[PDB]
């Protein structure tokens, strides 16, 4: 709302991004999928996303609401489910990350709501 301040909001997103990365204990989503090694990746995936790209977007002031930040985290998970077969560790790690990251985002959303 009209009382929310830029700096406190961005510090909340920086802490939330660190918490979401802490849940990716495999470091699967740290960096963009390398297209030289996975050349069919963009056949399936229209908007690649990863935690490094999210950190760049955050520090470029591209996240000015909570839902745009959440949408990019959800894209990390949804892209992994789309590309990888259900029997893979990567697919099951993305399902887990959706669960654990959802809990991180619920606590962070309460802090955003208290900024008015
Ligand atoms: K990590
Ligand atoms: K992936
Ligand atoms: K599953
Ligand atoms: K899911």
């Amino acid at each position: 709302g009209m009382e929310m301040q830029l700096t406190p909001f961005l510090i909340l997103l920086r802490k939330t991004l660190e918490q979401l990365q802490e849940k990716d204990t495999g470091n699967i989503f740290s960096e963009p999928v390398p297209l030289s090694e996975v050349p069919d990746y963009l056949d399936h995936i229209k908007k690649p996303m990863d935690f490094f790209t999210m950190k760049q977007n955050l520090e470029a002031y591209r996240y000015l609401n909570f839902d745009d930040f959440e949408e990019d985290f959800n894209l990390i998970v949804s892209n992994c489910l789309k590309y990888n077969a259900k029997d893979t560790i990567f697919y099951r790690a993305a399902v887990r990350l959706r669960e654990q990251g959802g809990a991180v985002l619920r606590q962070a959303r309460r802090q955003a709501e208290k900024m008015g």
